[PDB]
């Protein structure tokens, strides 16, 4: 800056700055709708996080890394799981469930400590899963891992699912209600010019 | 199979199989507390989830991806993070949090449709966060920023942390109370010899 040039030779804010007339003009990096549905599209692993009974009888979350698929038309996404806790804290034959899906880009480093960071898109869906059954569970399972598996074909590629399989499976159906996407994707953080610049071993 | 093959012409269970005696007995894939530490160390991606209150009261967890360390002698893990909701689905200064650590491998395709799988290893962490002020923040910040860039020091890399800096930045211990781990990396998935054994495509 001046200040500190002059200083040595003895805001920022407000001033002239490039903008991309295209940009997301969102707060708080968020995105559109149509961005997160194809975020949601392009995934493979999420994280769902339901919650639990804990043993002083407060609710307590589960995070679990899973394979996932969006299915736009029917609203909902949907994975298996055999993680289980004692009981949900919960009423009912759902019970609500958030799920997270992210792409995490490289660590962004600075000479300003605090704009330290990492690249990431990333996408939050709060909803309620509900356990399939039967041809609902078969078609769920299908859906997944052709969705994962890009050219598999249950049937063909794999034998088909058996009435065995689905007894030993726990099918998920997370019916959206809302959901939130957020995605700061710069190729540079921040830095700070009136510090040492950044060296070749790290911006090169 | 025979009873396939005889059958063309016309339980595995309980067989003889090789098994490495060096490897965890424990049931479900899981893992020793030392290899739950050595997991956490080389991490440096985390998600937490914590309570808010929802709309109709309840609580309802956030799943936050950030960056973390892990202080073993301390016995937490640090990390700082802006998002907030409404009001904490908790009473007291501490909250309740999960972690989790993942390394996710490649997707092990398969002629059985329940056999699909990730190659995974994976840590849930439970505990109680808490906000950290003052010298307790900055050392913490300095800790997770000189762990997730490894050769930078913050003082000389970066200008050092400032009272600005801090009053910006939310930055938590989360004491650890329990942990969990699970791995899963095996090579190929279990195949189904009665079907057709999958092509080069797939496993070449
Ligand atoms: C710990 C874990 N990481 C990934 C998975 N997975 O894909 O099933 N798992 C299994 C349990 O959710
Ligand atoms: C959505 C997100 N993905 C990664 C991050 N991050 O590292 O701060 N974030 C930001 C908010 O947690």
């Amino acid at each position: 800056s001046y200040y500190h040039h002059h200083h040595h030779h003895l805001s920022d804010f407000y001033d002239p700055r490039e903008r991309d007339p295209s940009v997301s003009r969102r707060p708080q990096n968020r995105q559109s709708d149509e961005w997160i549905r194809e975020l949601l599209l392009r995934g493979t692993i999420a994280r769902v996080a339901t919650l639990w009974q804990g043993e002083d009888g407060a609710a307590f979350p589960f995070i679990t890394p899973l394979a996932y698929a969006y299915r736009p038309e029917q609203g909902d996404l949907v994975y298996h799981t055999n993680v289980v806790g004692r009981l949900r804290a919960n009423a009912g034959q759902g019970h609500p469930a958030t799920l997270e899906v992210s792409e995490i880009g490289q660590f962004l480093p600075s000479n300003s400590p605090l704009e330290l960071s990492v690249q990431y898109r990333s996408v939050m869906v709060f909803g309620t899963a509900r356990v399939l059954a039967g041809e609902d569970a078969r078609a769920a399972l299908t859906t997944l891992s052709e969705r994962v598996f890009p050219g598999l074909k249950v049937g063909e590629t794999t034998r088909p699912i058996s009435e065995d399989d689905l007894k030993r499976t726990s099918v998920y159906s997370l019916s959206i209600d809302r959901w939130s996407g957020k995605e700061n994707w710069a190729e540079q953080a921040i830095q700070e010019e009136d510090w040492p610049a950044l060296g070749p071993e790290w911006l090169g």
